[PDB]
């Protein structure tokens, strides 16, 4: 019944008031300046992007999310056939149930059965770094899937609410997961959990050598939000508590900013809170290589493969009209035009000491 | 029955809710300084300014609506023989409809034949100039209505969502539109369309040789909004997608100031979302040379000639009191009269380099 | 019927919805900084300043409203023989109805008779002076309740809107006005109604030898919707033009730092949506003499003699709580206490090029 | 009844609306920076910290809040107990009640009883001070518990809406606050009382040799609030003059800033209105030594023993929470890790000329 957390997870998270609960992205300060006269037409605007080794059909991916039962791996199924189809890259979620226990490793290796050329990523809990993982349930968790990438996932926020939480984050597991870098084959993602990463946890990643963040900020699913729910429900007094902190992170916007700032050369996701193409365009004009989404995917995926299919149209279309709209003919176009930052975002970045000129070099 | 969703523009536009719909001009944040002791009286206040070649009795235009039908031209004629009455310039919806069927002709020629002496402007569309338009139908439109001027329409926006849309805006469109000009006898604008002209646009533009500009920013006529109906009405899916673009755009007051900021010697009509005098006094004092209607018109030409009579009175009683309330004497000190910039005009202008002190002088 | 117009003003002030409507002072954006060790005893502090050449009890003025008829004057009686008790100066309404109509003379004279000790202060409006008012016109509104100094008004917004309204404020006036001083046995105030007093009239009055100012901005009474009421009563036009004005003029806060910034030595009378003595501390301490207030006295004459003698021991209480709170033992002290200047009044002195700076040693 | 102003004071603070009453600790303007990696376990986190000459569990006291009878000392009995159980320092209510009548000495006296270990700290008024109190009377408060320390407390506010309220603050009360600490075996507090520590008034203290700080500002308590109540309940005319000043104060966050850095090496309790353990927080975070609570506790300790014990885990819980997830290992780290500060609290500190820069350093 780590299993049993996994159901809840998705059932939570899929039916129950989580999604920005009392948090913000702060995309709402990002505005996308319109241009009259785009320069381009609509057809000829070309959303392929590079992901790793391979190339992807639209500067956007699924984030990690489940597996663990049965229930679990046929969503995986719907969600991976369905992004092979549109040629965008999918992570799986945390593969700890499947190195625990033989039964879960159907509902992930499934993946790259149904989904054989896009970009698969790994997926295990820093956690376990400290916990004696070390590289053999890396290689596992890779080659059970045939995986093009692993990451490694940052949830303390969760971990501290979590009922059977275990937040142990201690340096040392820098320093293994860094020589686990070296032996590994595919490279290593580090993304947060809703709750958004700093300058700081970027700069003491990026010292480790980690070159590839995932935002994951605040402003959708709420994590904190999920175990307070978990709580409530097993009378655990932790709910009020986890109450308190339900705006607690960084605001996806934010923390795009602070990654892009902080370590300029990085790779990076733009998750947390990505409900729309017009979001994705933002994320990544803002700072983003490619935008991240899983809780509306998890939606329509439960309501069977073409609502998902419909979905990632919509989300493309979205996209491609704010492209077409900022008069940007592909990705590399759009990361380079021009914006307006409003409001609350811009006095983070201020604050934090982000030079707005020297920021917008740095982007471009 | 491209004459078909002449009319649904019309009556969407008219009786459903769009003006403003999720949009803002931003003209909440221009205040004009009162001034208790304004210096002139009310009766000595000269609104009169130049329209091109002519002189017109306000600083205000119709800007372009409609035609291509009776219940259409009727509307027109009623405009335009109240616009001619009060001395005001008056622009036509879009020709392009009377280029490709005759019977339509005669709902765009009865405005000259009613309206003698005033400008009156025609209009075309920028994706025509991609789509084999040229020196002949530009003169046609012109001749057609005895044209003081043309104005050519941005609607990126609009086309994307539109269900039979065009997005085509390739950059070989201005190069024909330079070329359109050498042979042209009276003057180009080049308007928007509810979503605003950026400095980026406004600057190319004047590299093409553009010198007069409408801006049609966000925060009157929600033309994302119109489509999205027509989307929802045909059950198309597009209409979700349009949604998330409501608020898409550059607000008037925005667009104002990047065009007179980026292309400080240039023609400038301010509209978009402008409802009374007050709005108008804004607008031309915020950097427009005169300030442009459309959808009040249109509702009031629906309910009759009078109707609209007692509208203009309204629209000039309130324009002159900004004027005397400011002590303007005319039009001239009306642009360079005292105004507060405050909130998200001035995060925006700030931004987007719009130097506040080099701005007070280029609009001085 | 002039005469009319003086008790339709009294009636909609009194009883209907015309304070603060659709207006702001800013004076919320004012605060002064709390001291938990003051310095001294609530008893030993001294309200007590100078009001021309008399002293007064308090720093505050009840400013001028009414007079033309008995129950008006009546009402002048309560108003000035409560004023007698509390050593605060008060003045009358226009007397421009006096100088016409000879019955109309008594309700202005009750006021020395009842009131022989205070600064009374006579009122004429600025219109007056273009229509063929002059030194004895002046001198007549003077004797005519021996008045210590006399305020001409600035009401070109209220002009505009009345339907009998004269918005004549041709420059002549103030040659007119500053030829009158010479003459005049006491100073000139010149006060606007509600619409408060820029730099730019600031200086210009100043240029015509005026040194004593009393603000009158937005955020109090609303003079433009009083007369918007009497439009729509008489089902005049206007009123809808109106309307979209409720919220003109400069905030009494802004108006405040406006004229003692830009003419430092000028006595400065604070009014506008003056409504308790915490607002009467604000005004003062952020640059104003001393505060004035007109409609909250009305409200309480009307209701009878201890009911505004209850009014005024409120006030004051409030004004010494302040200042206890301030450590402020004296006016001056105030004058020179600790302030926040926060939002839109910053943004407002900010775009007005308001030093903060040298703007707090002009204060002093 | 001095002793009926004790009871009536517990009884509106916990039973009627006055918690944070139209005010606000500005606490919403500080934002702790979330840290995805925090490098250390949940489990290693030590909360200790040192409180004068003792070592207290955790980084937060219970302030002074009763005591003068019966049910009053049962309270501050079941507060202490707990108190002392879980290594947290506790302030009593004022002693003024206990030297004026011998029947109160016990409510205070078994606090000492029961809480043998940590720091009790006495309390004593202001005012009393400059109504002939001395080293005795203050030796009389401190023996009574053997107290670690004596706050006395500034309250002018309170005093000046306080239907019996007594408001004397004159300078004097310092040059004797300033000889007894001479004389006193312990050291002294100053603290306020719901209305904040201006730095003004902390610099003052800090140059009659006062070192020690308790803000408690605005958005806590709301003593005129308390007070207003009274005055409601006997239909004292001042109620209305309190409504007034409701949001009268420096908002506890403000206050921390301010008294931070205006005297830099204080040792300072940031109080009012700290509900969560993320406030004690952001509190500490911001500037402050320890964070100090009063009627969260008063609220518990009704509810009896237990309830409170559940409430301090809460509190600790949540505390250790906002450390894990920032990375404090200790109290240290938490008062150096990283913030951004937004909206008024900017606005605030900026215009109170407090360096955004040189506070950084300060608060480190
Ligand atoms: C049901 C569900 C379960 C998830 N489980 C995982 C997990 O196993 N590992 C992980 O790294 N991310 C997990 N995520 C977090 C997402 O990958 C993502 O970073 C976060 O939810 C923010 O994106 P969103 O707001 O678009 O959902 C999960 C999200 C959902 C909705
Ligand atoms: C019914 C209607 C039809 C319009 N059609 C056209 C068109 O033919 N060509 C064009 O350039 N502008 C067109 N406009 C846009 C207006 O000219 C104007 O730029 C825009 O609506 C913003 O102004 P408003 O908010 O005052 O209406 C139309 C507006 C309305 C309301
Ligand atoms: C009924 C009434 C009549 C007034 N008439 C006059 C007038 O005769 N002359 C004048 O200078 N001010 C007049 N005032 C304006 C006040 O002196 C004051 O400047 C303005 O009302 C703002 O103050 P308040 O908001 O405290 O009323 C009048 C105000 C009231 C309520
Ligand atoms: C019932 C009650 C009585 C209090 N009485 C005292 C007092 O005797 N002396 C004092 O210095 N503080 C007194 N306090 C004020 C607190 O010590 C504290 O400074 C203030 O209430 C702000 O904290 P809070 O918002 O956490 O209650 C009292 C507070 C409460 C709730
Ligand atoms: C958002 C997120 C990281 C979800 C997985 O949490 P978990 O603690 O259930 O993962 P694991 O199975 O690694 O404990
Ligand atoms: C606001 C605006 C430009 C309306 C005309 O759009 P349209 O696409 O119907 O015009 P055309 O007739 O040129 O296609
Ligand atoms: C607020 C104010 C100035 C009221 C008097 O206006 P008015 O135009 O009735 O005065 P007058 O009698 O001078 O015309
Ligand atoms: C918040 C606070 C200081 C409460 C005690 O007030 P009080 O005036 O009842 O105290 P004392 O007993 O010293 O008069
Ligand atoms: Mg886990
Ligand atoms: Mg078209
Ligand atoms: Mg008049
Ligand atoms: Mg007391």
């Amino acid at each position: 019944d780590i299993v049993n957390r996994k159901v809840e997870h998705v059932e939570i998270a899929a039916f129950e008031n989580v999604d920005g609960l009392s948090s913000s992205t702060f995309l709402n300060d990002v505005i996308l300046v319109h241009q009259g006269f785009p320069g381009i037409s609509f057809s000829e605007i070309n959303t392929k992007t590079k992901f790793f080794r391979k190339e992807i059909s639209v500067p956007v991916m699924v984030t990690g999310m489940t597996g663990g039962r049965n229930e679990l791996g046929r969503i995986n199924k719907i969600i991976a056939e369905v992004a092979e189809k549109f040629g965008i890259p999918m992570g799986v979620g945390s593969q700890r149930v499947a190195i625990e226990k033989a039964e879960a490793r159907e509902s992930f290796a499934i993946v790259r059965k149904v989904a054989p050329t896009i970009p698969i990523i790994a997926n295990l809990g820093m956690p376990q770094l400290v916990k004696g993982y070390g590289l053999k349930e890396f290689q596992d968790a890779i080659q059970m899937i045939e995986a093009d990438a692993i990451a490694v996932h940052l949830n303390p926020a969760q971990e501290v609410f979590q009922p059977e939480g275990e937040p142990e984050y201690q340096i040392y597991a820098l320093e293994k997961l860094r020589d686990i870098s070296k032996e590994l084959s595919v490279p290593i993602i580090v993304k947060e959990s809703g709750n958004g990463i700093s300058m700081e946890t970027a700069k003491l990643l990026y010292s480790y050598g980690i070159k590839n963040f995932d935002t994951s900020g605040q402003g959708g699913t709420n994590w904190i939000a999920i175990e307070m729910i978990r709580d409530i429900r097993r009378g655990n007094w932790k709910a009020e508590s986890a109450k308190n902190f339900l705006d607690w992170g960084v605001p996806t916007a934010a923390s795009i900013m602070e990654v892009r700032y902080s370590v300029p050369d990085s790779f990076l996701v733009g998750s947390g809170g990505i409900r729309s193409g017009l979001d994705a365009a933002k994320a990544i004009a803002l700072g983003a290589d490619i935008a991240g989404m899983a809780l509306p995917v998890l939606k329509s995926a439960i309501e069977g493969k073409e609502s998902l299919e419909q979905f990632f149209r919509k989300i493309i279309f979205e996209l491609k009209a704010a492209m077409m709209l900022t008069g940007s003919k592909d990705v590399d176009a759009l990361k380079k035009t021009s914006i307006v930052i409003l409001g609350k975002l811009k006095e983070w970045a201020e604050y934090r000491g982000i030079n707005l000129s020297i920021y917008e070099k740095v982007r471009k």
